[PDB]
């Protein structure tokens, strides 16, 4: 696993990518690591933002599945032609596998101008694979065809240019301190989990925990933000707003309509609360909490063309897809996707950005009653 440590790169806000090779001879692409989706889809046409792209005509081991896929978002979309070919991961295990590939032939708001990736690796489960669960995701293909164990772990750092590690098939104990705690994967579609309690600085939100997982809580390397549903966002904001009242800021900033700024060497960390999410634990009435800092939900806007100060976006934001534990959360922690045991483990990350006062923590056990009532149906 030394071989896999530090095999992820990226740029702030533009996600984390791993090098992969597709086809024979191998074509190298940088692929986005995305636990919020289940499709393996690379650019197959010379879109002008793309550094590289898949040239099926150059690969002897390509096979057309003679079907299409249309995949919309808001209001991004991509569209492609299904096939299969031999995929490999240079800084992953030493294997080559035949996985499904969507040759992306048309997209909107999908590719990022500036980014250095050309495709997406959906690592979540078949139930949400487009066009349907017949299309076996890459990781299912990898485990099904090799002795690679049914688990992967992610250490997302971010110091600009970000870095991380995706350990395919195991856990690198150097990447985290203290102990892993595990929350059950509630269903194998997205990596769904159940938040049972939310505190800000310590004081909980006393809010029907069901609203925390309405209609989903997921773990999503594809998203930058911590995204909370409507009311929860409201409630958290108000409490973060209160907690933080040493100063005042515009209403827009909280809604991610504005940025807020201080000068170099002049941000007040402490004037901001910590956030704790308690997650359903492995045993009945047993939970554990993950605690982030504001260095995780105030992320600098790398380069703001009309400003030479220190600004930051409020990286907590609202939703109707559900809760979304994105970069904000995952950068605090080493996150083990133990697919083999339907569970996600969290440990304080050896590379997260702490100061000398506070630190990100994973702690337990706590006693939380009625944890199954927080899930929605
Ligand atoms: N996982 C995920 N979350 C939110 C929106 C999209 C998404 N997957 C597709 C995606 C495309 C481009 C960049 C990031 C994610």
């Amino acid at each position: 696993f030394v071989e896999m440590v530090d095999n992820l790169r990226g740029k702030s806000g533009q996600g984390y990518y791993v090098e992969m090779t597709v086809g024979s001879p191998p074509q190298t692409l940088n692929i986005l690591v995305d636990t919020g989706s289940s499709n393996f889809a690379v650019g197959a046409a010379p879109h002008p933002f793309l550094h590289r792209y898949y040239q099926r005509q150059l690969s002897s081991t390509y096979r057309d599945l003679r079907k299409g896929v249309y995949v919309p978002y808001t209001q991004g979309k991509w569209e492609g032609e299904l096939g299969t070919d031999l995929v490999s991961i240079p800084h992953g295990p030493n294997v080559t596998v035949r996985a499904n590939i969507a040759a992306i032939t048309e997209s909107d708001k999908f590719f990022i101008n500036g980014s250095n990736w050309e495709g997406i690796l959906g690592l979540a489960y078949a139930e949400i694979a487009r066009p349907d669960d017949s299309l076996e995701p890459f990781f299912d293909s990898l485990v099904k065809q090799t002795h690679v164990p049914n688990l992967f772990s992610l250490q997302l750092c971010g110091a600009a240019s970000v870095g991380g590690s995706m350990i395919i098939g195991g856990i690198d104990h150097s990447l985290y301190t203290g102990s892993l705690w595990y929350t059950p994967i509630r269903r194998e579609w997205y990596y769904e989990v159940i938040i049972v309690r939310v505190e800000i600085n310590g004081q909980d939100l006393k809010m029907d925990c069901k609203e925390y997982n309405y209609d989903k809580s997921i773990v999503d390397s594809g998203t930058t933000n911590l995204r909370l549903p409507k009311k929860v966002f409201e409630a958290a904001v108000k409490s973060i707003k209160a907690a933080s009242s040493t100063e005042k800021f515009p209403d827009g900033f909280w809604l991610g309509e504005q940025l807020v700024c201080w000068q170099a060497g002049t941000t007040p960390w402490n004037i901001f609360p910590v956030i704790s999410l308690y997650l359903m634990g492995e045993v009945t009435n047993q939970s554990f909490r993950i605690t982030i800092l504001p260095q995780q939900y105030l992320r600098p806007v790398e380069d703001v063309a009309t400003s030479q100060d220190d600004c930051y976006k409020f990286a907590i934001s609202q939703s109707s897809t559900g809760t979304v534990m994105g970069a904000v959360i995952m950068e605090g922690f080493y996150v083990v996707f133990d697919r083999a045991r339907k569970r996600i483990g969290f440990a304080v990350s050896a590379c997260h950005v702490h100061d000398e006062f506070r630190t990100a923590a994973v702690e337990g056990p706590f006693v939380t009653l009625d944890m199954e009532d927080c899930g929605y149906n």
